[PDB]
């Protein structure tokens, strides 16, 4: 049975874009008979120059791979194997190889040939890893970032308490210094005892609050194209799910900002995530992301969607701590970027958008 | 040129594990002119019932994806192409399809094929999807878990104090109730203002407090063996870069337990970090999982490392909260876990091992 002539297979298998090679079993070593030049281009060696010998030099040095012994003992097995690992080419390049093999016996000769289609997903692999250094960084400074507005809310709505407490002892040792009673002066020790409780408790808020501010607010030269693509990985994946259409429209020419990077991300994620479940019940599901000049040489980010919108009396509390319409939502996420962008030199504010969804925009 | 026999080509095509198929071009359809077996097994359709008609019937109905697109306009241009697409074989079950198409002309007959191959990427793709998954409630927990362990510490520091002040302003009422000074009134007034605002300093304490525990505590059958994973695949990924040698040496008959979910991922994932930090700079670096079974009809969880280990005047602070050795640690890790052990009916401790490092102890 022939579907097609073998000259045809040859010619598809030649010109094929992915890397397709085979090998013939001798001992243990499995010696390269074809090579196609799609393989020839990734690894960048001659077919004249590898032929009838292993394709292991491929590893160089680098035989602290487990996929080598897994192929290994796949081949002894007998059976097929897919197997990602790390190979060099003739120039020394490091690139990553996706290489399925699979055994068959040839019982013309009675000898065991193997079929390998390789492939290149280096691209793949090093976006995979940038990913998972963004999900470390990113759990790591919302725990901090959290705990530290945790801290300072409670600060700022404990100052009134204790300094009434403080004023209130104050007035009353004036009242009583002109005082004959016995008891007095018990009463005045009593008073100061509980000032000094009150002071400690101001001392235990900061004794927190500066433990959690260990970590310092840095500011360098970034591409707002590469944050943006940062935060997106993590805050923008599974547009696909939702049915949400992405625009990027960018100006090409208002791309550098002066900005921390950990921040920027922190505050794109969380607008991110707020926008997408605002859109999770939209009819019309448009994400919008702008660049344009400001004043003082400053560059204004806008991003619009159609989501659930702001209601008339929202707007000005959407910054406020704890400010939340979310059954399971915190409120701490518009806060924390407010102060972002404060410290690094910017504005930011919100409105309403013209299709009952809602516009933020900032300024770096 | 001819390094081996199109006759030997042809048979490694037809034995390899990699679904390969070869289509010509007709206007607008590319229909199959050749399928290898491994094809026939991926999507379950005969080669004698699919042969000259396009592929795109393994979409079925699902044509909402761009990669249909993406390859469309590679074919028109005549580039090749590497996509992943959802496909469903002829029973209806669903499949990723990682598939690569090279367009090549042959110019013996002046037309155009193309060679696919094309492999099943279904299991890759839901786990990395069960990983975003994870990522994403392990973000959520994380950050409400550390604020209500922020907030409870706070409470029991602040306690003190103000009951302090409460019992002096006591004191003092009944030191002052046998006065005839003039001025006695307004201190006692002006204490009772004072007890107050002490009184409204613990409401806001519970009035956060209560708002971050906004979180059900629920206990639920599950499998330690699939606990034990997903908490592996965020905190474990990146064994081979610290060359840490895992062991799991699990036991069968001890694998349910009475457990949460989200919150044994969380104790395991933050045990999983400190055991690879703690072997970051160490010579050996292993790490063993054991279950057993223990009194009351529970299972212990055993995890040893050769880390850093514990220095004398260390194990008995381990658990207690804010304690750590780390320079940008916060030391909310161990209190947590322990809270969540105690509320799911077991215990849990340290000790030193013999290796250097340290063994950690759960009952559930
Ligand atoms: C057809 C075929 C292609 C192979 N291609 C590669 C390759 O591209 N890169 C690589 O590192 N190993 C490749 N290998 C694996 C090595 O040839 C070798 O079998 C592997 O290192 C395990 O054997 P060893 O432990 O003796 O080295 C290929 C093997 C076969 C059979
Ligand atoms: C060689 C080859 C193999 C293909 N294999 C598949 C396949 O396995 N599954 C699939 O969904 N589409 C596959 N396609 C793509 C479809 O044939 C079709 O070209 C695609 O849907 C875009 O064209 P359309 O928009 O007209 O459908 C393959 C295309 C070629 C050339
Ligand atoms: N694009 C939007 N459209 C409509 N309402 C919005 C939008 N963005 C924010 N909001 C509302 O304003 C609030 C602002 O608070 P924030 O976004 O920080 O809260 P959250 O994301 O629920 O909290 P957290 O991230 O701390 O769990 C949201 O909780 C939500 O109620
Ligand atoms: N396996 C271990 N070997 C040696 N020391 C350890 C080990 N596990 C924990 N420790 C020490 O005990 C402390 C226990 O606190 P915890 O592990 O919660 O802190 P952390 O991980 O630094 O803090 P966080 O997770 O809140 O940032 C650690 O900070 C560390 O100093």
């Amino acid at each position: 049975s022939h579907m097609i002539n073998a000259k045809l297979l040859q010619l598809m298998v030649e010109h094929s874009n992915d890397g397709i090679v085979v090998a013939e079993q001798e001992g243990n070593e499995s010696i390269l008979i074809y090579v196609n030049p799609a393989f020839e281009r990734l690894t960048g060696y001659c077919a004249d120059d590898i032929l009838y010998q292993d394709c292991r030099f491929l590893q160089g040095e680098d035989h602290d791979q487990p996929g080598i012994a897994i192929i290994r003992e796949a081949i002894r097995e007998g059976r097929p194997c897919c197997q990602v690992l790390r190979n060099y080419r003739k120039d020394g390049s490091l690139f990553w190889n996706e290489l399925s093999i699979t055994p068959v016996h040839n019982e013309a000769d009675q000898l065991t040939y193997y079929i390998g289609i390789q492939r290149d997903v280096t691209e793949h692999q090093q976006t995979q890893a940038r990913l998972q250094e963004l999900q470390s960084e990113l759990v790591h400074v919302s725990r901090l970032s959290a705990m530290g507005e945790m801290a300072s809310a409670l600060a700022h709505e404990l100052n009134q308490p204790l300094a009434a407490i403080s004023n209130y002892m104050k007035g009353s040792r004036r009242l009583l210094a002109g005082s004959s009673d016995p008891n007095t002066p018990k009463v005045e020790s009593a008073l100061d005892r509980a000032a000094e409780q009150a002071l400690r408790a101001g001392q235990i808020i900061r004794r927190l609050r500066d433990f959690v501010a260990r970590g310092e607010s840095e500011k360098r030269v970034e591409s707002l194209s590469k944050l943006i693509e940062e935060a997106g990985a993590l805050g923008l994946a599974g547009a696909r799910e939702q049915n949400v259409q992405l625009r990027f429209s960018l100006d090409p020419g208002a791309d550098l900002v002066l900005a921390d990077r950990v921040q920027i991300q922190q505050v794109l994620v969380n607008l991110f995530r707020n926008a997408l479940e605002a859109m999770a019940q939209s009819q019309r599901r448009e994400l919008v992301v702008t660049n344009t000049p400001a004043a003082d040489d400053m560059i204004e980010v806008e991003v619009s969607d159609t989501g659930s919108g702001f209601q008339d009396d929202v707007i000005p509390n959407l910054f406020q701590t704890f400010f939340t319409t979310k059954d399971t939502g915190m409120g701490v996420g518009l806060s924390i970027s407010r102060s972002i962008i404060e410290a690094h030199g910017g504005r930011m504010w919100a409105e309403s958008n013209a299709s009952g969804g809602a516009t933020f925009r900032f300024t770096l």
